[PDB]
């Protein structure tokens, strides 16, 4: 099988092991953790016959050594990818607890501070090993590409690259250094994606708080609504012939959900750090649901910087919340404070496996202190748990409690009616919070966003699945972010139509703002230096 690549970056047997051995003796150094590998593992010596049926291929420093200095290496990643077999099968032959896999972890984490500042020097990304989490006895390997100039291997995910955003390929960054060009700019940004009232009352709200709050570490952050789309839900059976048919209440209730995402800069690309679906009641909703917004889902993920902000952050984002629905009409909110169960992600696919899932009580306290600080500035104007709620303006049928997609108590009504409810109610006060913001109708100015991928939570952790968009470490959120950009910027299901801002008709060529966020003059006719598009 044939291919062509002509001025590839090869190196010299002497060159390798002028660079490369340093680090190997670094490992020989660790005493006494490099003793047992230090020779190839003799099963007879151990009393271990089990061994060569688990070790399928072993490997050892003095193996290595051996490569080195024959030259049996042509490139590097071959004696990086060697000695990970060497530690690979330590780590999988003993057990955790055993004195060898703590030696092999502390080679390895001798290794992992070496080699990476020694294969940078040599032009490439790293030293590491990288595999995806185990999903449902093999792992996935990350993925590399090679420079089209160098040919030298990297991580797709160390570089950031994709082809669709780069279409003439890969090509390292030190050969654009002398190729004079730097990279064309990345299009696909979170700040690019389309802009919205509601997304820009909360990035607007959190970015002047964070300089409010200088820190030097902290980045822009994007907010951007990037689905909505009119839904209805149906009230289920069992409160079906016991209130739709007598009329009581409505077959369904319309609402318009929403999802949004906050992206911050880190390290001059864009990292999504918090998601949120919502469902707003309009003022044609029949009750119990009229002028309400339910908070369906909230997910993050931790990498926040800095860190010490990070919460206040998320709690400005729910807070503009209130405070933008409120504005444009709604009157209460509610909340299910309820923690995600074991093995199941919200919105992303792989949270850090050392983010703390926190309590319900834990999480019931953040959520007060959220609310605690929204009715201090005068957004809220108070709130207080369901029970204290239905008890305080009485209630004494099923059909006087919100009925929201997906909540929990339109499937403890279902479930009532087969085979007492109040107490059912009781049980689980602290966890469900309504929220009081304060008429003529709600109008919501946004228009709306058909985006499949954001139509509720399972779209998305299905594609990144497929795809190991994982957010469990920083640089695979970077390029999973880089990836979820590219999938809301291309394959939307949205197609735009060009308006003159004056003149009310369909635009192709015009005369576009340079600072206002969409505005379009027909050439046919304001004050800003315009450049002509469409
Ligand atoms: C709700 C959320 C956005 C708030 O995040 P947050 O402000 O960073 O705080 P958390 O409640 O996650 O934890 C904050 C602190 O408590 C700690 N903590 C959380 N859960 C803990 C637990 N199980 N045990 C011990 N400590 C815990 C964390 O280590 C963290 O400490 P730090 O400042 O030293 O890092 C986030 O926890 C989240 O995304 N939750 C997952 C899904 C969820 O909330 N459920 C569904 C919708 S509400
Ligand atoms: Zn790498
Ligand atoms: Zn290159
Ligand atoms: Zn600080
Ligand atoms: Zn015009």
């Amino acid at each position: 099988m044939g291919s062509s690549q002509p001025r590839k970056k090869i190196f010299k047997p002497e060159e390798l092991r002028q660079a490369l051995m340093p680090t190997l003796e670094a490992l020989y150094r660790q005493d006494p953790e490099s003793l047992p590998f230090r020779q190839p593992v003799d099963p007879q010596l151990l009393g271990i016959p089990d061994y060569f049926d688990i070790v399928k291929n072993p490997m050892d420093l003095s193996t290595i050594k051996r490569k080195l200095d024959t030259g049996q290496y042509q490139e590097p990643w071959q004696y990086v990818d060697d000695v990970w077999l060497m530690f690979n099968n330590a780590w999988l032959y003993n057990r955790k607890t055993s004195r060898v896999y703590k030696f092999c972890s502390k080679l390895a984490e001798v290794f992992e501070q070496e080699i990476d500042p020694v294969m940078q020097s040599l032009g490439y990304c790293c030293g590491r090993k990288y595999e995806f989490s185990p999903q449902t006895d093999t792992l996935d390997p990350e993925p590399f590409v090679d420079c089209k100039e160098c040919g030298r291997k990297m991580h797709q995910i160390c570089v950031l690259h994709y082809d669709i955003i780069w279409p003439s390929g890969f090509v390292c960054d030190n050969c654009l250094k002398k190729t004079g060009r730097p990279r064309k700019e990345n299009k696909f940004s979170a700040k690019r994606l389309q802009t919205t009232r509601l997304g820009n009352h909360l990035e607007d709200r959190v970015n002047k708080f964070l300089r409010r709050q200088n820190h030097p570490e902290a980045g822009e952050v994007f907010v951007r609504v990037v689905a909505s789309s009119d839904k209805t839900v149906e009230v289920k059976p069992g409160m079906k012939s016991r209130f739709v048919d007598s009329g009581e209440m409505s077959e369904s209730f319309p609402y318009r959900t929403k999802a949004l995402f906050a992206f911050e800069e880190i390290d001059g690309v864009d990292v999504c750090f918090f998601g949120m679906h919502v469902q707003e009641y309009g003022s044609d909703c029949p009750p119990p649901n009229t002028r309400r917004v339910y908070i369906s889902y909230l997910d993050s993920i931790h990498f926040f910087r800095p860190r010490c902000l990070r919460t206040a952050v998320y709690h400005e984002i729910l807070i503009g919340y209130l405070e933008y629905v409120k504005k444009l009409g709604y009157v209460t909110g509610h909340i299910w404070a309820c923690p995600p169960s074991e093995g199941d992600d919200n919105i992303f696919h792989c949270h850090p496996p050392d983010q703390k899932i926190p309590k319900p009580k834990r999480l019931q306290e953040w959520y007060k202190k959220m609310l605690d600080k929204a009715f201090a500035e005068r957004i809220i104007n108070d709130y207080k748990d369901i029970f204290k709620q239905a008890n305080e303006d009485r209630l004494t049928s099923a059909k006087e409690l919100p009925y929201f997609e997906g909540d929990f108590w339109p499937n403890v009504l279902e479930e009532s009616i087969k085979e007492k409810l109040y107490a059912t109610m009781e049980k689980h006060k602290e966890v469900f919070f309504v929220i009081h913001l304060h008429q003529p109708p709600i109008v919501d100015p946004d228009p709306l966003l058909s985006c499949d991928l954001m139509d509720g939570r399972d779209a998305f952790l299905t594609l990144a699945r497929d795809k190991h968009w994982e957010f469990s470490s920083l640089r695979r959120s970077k390029w999973s972010t880089l990836c979820m950009l590219v999938e809301l910027h291309t394959q939307g299901q949205d197609r735009f139509v060009y308006t003159c801002n004056e003149c009310k008709h369909h635009v192709e060529t015009r005369w576009h703002c340079t600072v206002c966020e969409d505005y379009d003059l027909c050439i046919n006719c304001h004050t800003h230096k315009m450049v002509k598009w469409g």
